[PDB]
């Protein structure tokens, strides 16, 4: 609980708390981080105060940050550096594609709806990277989620997993940009994880179960192996680390 | 000299004498394929209609095809439908961004830029492919050229690398797509091509071959994969780069 | 048919007709390319030379060539040096490990099986590389066949996938090495082929491939044409998959 | 200096103080873990437990291995069995090739130095996990190193390129066999790091110096940051991940 006591971290993503952005937000807590949370509809801004309220400490900073939007974006930032002045890192767990483009056919993908993935999912990345080395001052890690259908094809990902392409090669361009400033640039490509409680018939509930049928370990992950994962990443123990895409998937991006 | 004979193929992307694009068309021509060429705007036309009317046989088919624009884009495969009837396959050579851009910091690209670059390099392969679909009656395969940049960073490629990242899952996604119908998806990823001397002498220097790559070493490996001989090979980055690639 | 016009190969690992080896013999001589084939032991020596001689041209020379033998080796390059002058590549299809290691958990491998394994099946395309290039006398292509289950886990594939993970690997340095020369060096990942559990496996492929059918002999074969061919030229240190597309899947 | 607290873990490949296994060891003892260490030849006897004097409070355990003998390695996990039982972990750092092999043309290298690379480099991880199995009763980790050479061509690494590409494909096997017995197995890949004190000419100085001239983080690699990244992958904040290969390179491997 002290790998990263004295540290400030920036999580985006929070939506509720089945996030994987809260379940990481959870893991740096716990190891003695200070978190500033953003909320990018004032819809889930409730969400993101109450939850950060659930966690004893210091009050945590809460601020509007649309991605989408380069203006609050900046200003985000801006309040950021005011307020807080140095941050350590950023957990960086924002994607989104129209859900009729994860239906069919790939080739079949709109337009709008291609360029609206990439908008979201993989551009985001290096709008935040461009405000967040503003305060970055002692340097520190940005980390964001990808998923094996960014490298290999997976049933109905589809325009995600072009987006998700388009993140991992976003992350060595940008590792590449930012090491000179002593800022590291990391993925970690999560393997499914159970978040609902229905269990038996279902196409999620087959896609976990061939995992715990097939992948190494036997199981499916858990958000909390993926917090941990972030932990080392954000922590000093990986400043050697930087342009890595580490697997927590139980193993299963070595089958074939 | 036969490879392709009676085989039709769509050309995308000459823009001159040096255009990898016209690398391939020559080597498609020699292989007895006919070829159809696209453009976009005045000046690409009249470089297109020149070149083409230097290939022998009969007049080359040259049409507007705009790949932002869907409805040139979905007009211009109507079109050769109409004509031709059938073909078996595309070479998507489109590409580019602000130059800008090429230039930076990869993390100061703008928005504009990138989405700009995204959907002239990336998507136009998707949006090309599903047009195309509708005219390759007998299968075949969509050619795309890609870069080293698109694996891993090269100097300067910046948001190009992360559009070629882009192109590269495409073209894994449309093999998977299309193969039930017939027809394969694949890249070449080419070696710089001396037409930056520092950069070709240090591949002089280092490739596994000690050269540089041609548009005809490109062109050729071309052949192969519109060929029957390739009709094993989908969702492959074949890398003509004299061995480059392989260096760590 | 004329691709591969007035040049000259050595196969190597034709077994019998099902032989992915005898699929590229096949395929290389309806480019229009004089074939040499070896063998080692007498069983291998009986089907290659019958095989060898339902190809139509002039009789294919048929040589003993036992790749953990040094001395067989050097003799038999010396061999094709004197009696034909030049050839134009290699196709190397030697693979082995015991049955038994096929089997279990990896991690019960025998020392003795897993460096036989390494020895007839990655550090030969070595050993043939040293010799074949004292006879490839305008350069050319040396290929090898390997399998997914050297990039990625393959169940039951064991101690071949750590040698076929050595095999790929030695590609890459001798393509490093021999391209100075004029000699390109490549692989070709081939997909199961159907010639018990295995045809669920079988099965599998044709469901989920993209291209919804399993490998060839004849598909294999005509992309070895190509990396023989002029056309490959600038084609080096590659592995090029053909597995109806099996190998981009997640 | 608590996150391997209450483990042990065997260190291999300690043969001075200037080895990667001692690096490594010393960041696993300051994160609160015991150690045990082999010996391969009775040379380096002196020189282990010396070094092993070195880390103070506990008494390690100092065993002949030579991963080469098959009874003295049984031997040696058979003694661990009995004195100690349950360990969490092994770093396996052992590598070797002839001197002669890392020189001209890989294509000249003898089956005799091919076969010995082979044995020691890559089959001893092998010979290892089949025996620390039977000890990690509790699961845990098995760690080995690479480098770059194993998966891209490194000037005059010839042999221990194709030995390491053997390595990174035993690590994926084993992650295959061992996950459903909670044993993980994965690699670090390092990048140079610098051991001699002569700066200036020399093909190694010049090796250096294009490494933190382009490398993403713009330095070399240390002994310390391949230690700490070993104590993440055998803490329980890796325990989602197996069959990776991280590098810790300075980010060096993302570069074209």
């Amino acid at each position: 609980m002290e790998l990263l006591q004295g540290k400030t971290f920036v999580v985006m993503g929070v939506a509720n708390q089945r996030s994987i952005a809260w379940g990481i937000a959870r893991s740096l807590h716990n190891a003695g981080a200070k978190l500033i949370f953003t909320y990018a509809g004032e819809r889930l801004e409730r969400n993101v105060r109450e939850l950060a309220d659930t966690l004893e400490g210091q009050e945590s900073l809460v601020l509007p940050c649309d991605v989408t939007n380069d203006e609050e974006l900046t200003a985000c930032f801006e309040t950021i550096k005011q307020e807080v002045g140095t941050i350590h890192g950023v957990a960086h767990c924002i994607a989104f594609a129209n859900r009729d483009d994860l239906k069919g056919e790939f080739v079949d993908t709109s337009r709008d709806g291609f360029l609206l993935a990439q908008n979201i999912s993989a551009f985001s990345l290096t709008a935040v990277a461009r405000e967040a080395k503003k305060v970055m001052t002692e340097g520190g890690n940005i980390l964001t989620l990808t998923y094996l259908g960014g490298e290999r094809v997976v049933k109905n990902y589809n325009v995600m997993g072009v987006a998700k392409a388009s993140l991992e090669a976003s992350v060595k361009y940008l590792a590449n940009d930012l090491g000179q400033h002593g800022i590291r640039v990391n993925a970690i490509s999560a393997g499914p994880i159970r978040t609902l409680s229905a269990k038996g018939v279902g196409d999620f509930n087959s896609i976990l179960r061939e995992i715990e049928e097939r992948a190494p370990l036997r199981r499916t992950t858990t958000q909390e192996e993926v917090g941990d994962t972030a932990v080392f990443l954000f922590s000093d123990l990986a400043r050697g680390v930087t342009g890595e895409n580490i697997h927590v998937d139980s193993g299963y991006h070595i089958l074939g």
